[PDB]
């Protein structure tokens, strides 16, 4: 079943794995291109690997909605409803 733990747990795994980097560098607030240095390439990968992973689609807007990993969590939260 859904729950936040599932998605800040499934979203620290690419990110972590990706970029070598533990959750203290991920937060709600910070910033995936700022706070951990993924530019848009890295950050169009890490929410590609969530598009596939949830088997949903995102929004090139909702990209651009989404900076922090606050944005990424919540936006995995509601979008699958």
């Amino acid at each position: 079943m859904a729950s936040r733990e599932e998605i800040f747990s499934k979203v620290k795994s690419i990110i972590s794995e990706k970029l070598g980097v533990d959750e203290s560098q991920v937060t709600e607030e910070a910033k995936l291109i700022d706070d951990l240095g993924a530019d848009s390439l890295d950050l169009v990968d890490l929410v590609m690997d969530f598009e596939s992973e949830f088997g949903v689609k995102v929004d090139d807007a909702d990209l651009e909605k989404i900076s922090t990993v606050g944005d990424i969590v919540s936006y995995i939260e509601k979008k699958l409803g």
